[PDB]
């Protein structure tokens, strides 16, 4: 059993555009990153391969895959795709990572997934683009590398997959391909689409459709969310899911965007809150595919997915982070949001303190009434 990462430094070529939050290297500067601090080796590593056009097509419709691969190379919005596709506007700009990026990004979760299958452990940080629709770019995403996956599941025979999402925002993507199925679990903790993106979807109420009614299960959750209350929605809804479905295999996106110090995210969660809500899917329902997903902030991205990495990597977490790593990161470009809060702190430690709380009755009515 093999511990592995599936990455390559190619990312750092298809950024978004300066305007956009995806601008800054991410999955490279993981690499980077963990390369810094001498937690990661050859022989774990994976070089992303693009997905086939087929593994795409698992999901994904030929005209608006047809009209990624013509925008990118020329560069530019064809006719009609800006209304029809949802591409080149500034959310989903033209760019090299609408479609190089997002194959690799994609043919990563699939690496992901033989991988797991070959009974080993792996990680595609790239992956967990969770909004695309069928023929749709959507929230940055243009492919939907969980869909995708899944799908490739489904063709292999499995007929109960989970899909646990606890990305600061709800999966709509992910949510619309599989509300009308049973065979595909999907369960999401999100910011509540009443202040947050996507904003039209997300609500406790969506629980299927057809035959997949009751499979679906979002749990919207409220603004400085701390510790304590994301823990506890998790547990809680892994459990309404374990009463209601026994998983052949599942899928964890796991974006940083929910921890504190990112600003796509009106959450106030730390390091260890998220490597906890990662052990604890683990103790409920085993090993799984490990997928990336948002992520915002250099450092808590590198800090956060770090954690991740010597979780699985079973190797001790350092607690400070050496002067190559701190210096990597002060290297980077990102500009913080609020002018002045003053980040370096998390140049001083790996894992954060906790940022507990009480738990607010919201969370707690959230919660009931997704059980009954
Ligand atoms: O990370 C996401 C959500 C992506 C959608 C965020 C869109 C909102 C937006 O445009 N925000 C923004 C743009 C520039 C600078 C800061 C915020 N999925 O999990
Ligand atoms: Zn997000």
């Amino acid at each position: 059993k093999k511990v592995k990462l599936i990455g390559t430094l190619d990312y750092g070529k298809y950024r978004y555009p300066k305007n956009h939050p995806l601008k800054i290297p991410r999955v490279s500067l993981l690499l980077r990153f963990k390369d810094a601090m001498n937690l990661i080796d050859e022989k774990e590593l994976i070089k992303s391969r693009p997905a086939t056009k087929e593994e795409l097509l698992l999901f994904h419709t030929e005209d608006y895959i047809n009209t990624l691969m013509e925008a990118e190379r020329s560069q530019s919005v064809p006719k009609g795709a800006r209304e029809k596709y949802n591409i080149g506007g500034y959310e989903n700009p033209v760019s090299y990572a609408m479609f190089t990026g997002s194959s690799l990004a994609t043919g990563s979760t699939v690496q992901a997934i033989e991988e797991f299958l070959k009974g080993n452990v792996a990680f595609n940080p790239a992956g967990g683009m969770h909004h695309a629709f069928k023929s749709r770019a959507n929230g940055f995403c243009y492919i939907n590398n969980p869909a995708v996956g899944i799908e490739y599941l489904r063709k292999k025979g499995f007929k109960r997959i989970l899909y646990i999402d606890l990305d600061a925002h709800h999966c709509d993507g992910v949510q619309e391909a599989f509300y009308d199925t049973d065979q595909v679990f999907v369960l999401s903790l999100h910011q509540s689409p009443e202040y947050a993106f996507p904003f039209e979807k997300g609500f406790l109420e969506e629980i299927g459709e057809g035959k997949g009614k009751g499979y679906n299960l979002n749990i919207p959750l409220p603004k400085g969310l701390n510790d304590n209350e994301f823990l506890f929605a998790l547990e809680k809804s892994l459990e309404i899911v374990k009463e209601v479905f026994e998983p052949e295999v599942y899928l964890l996106q796991l974006g940083t965007d929910p921890l504190l110090e990112d600003y796509l995210s009106k959450f106030n969660l730390s390091n260890v809150a998220f490597l906890k809500a990662f052990n604890i899917v683990r103790e409920v329902f085993g090993e799984g595919v490990y997928l990336g997903g948002g992520g915002y902030h250099p450092y808590a991205l590198a800090r956060a997915w770090t954690l991740i990495w010597c979780e699985l990597s079973g190797r001790e977490v350092p607690e400070k982070l050496n002067n190559k790593a701190k210096e990597l990161l002060k290297s980077i470009d990102f500009e913080e949001f609020d002018d002045e809060v003053d980040r370096s702190y998390m140049l001083e430690t790996l894992k954060d303190p906790w940022r507990g709380g009480e738990v607010r009755k919201e969370v707690k009515d959230t919660l009931e009434k997704a059980k009954a």
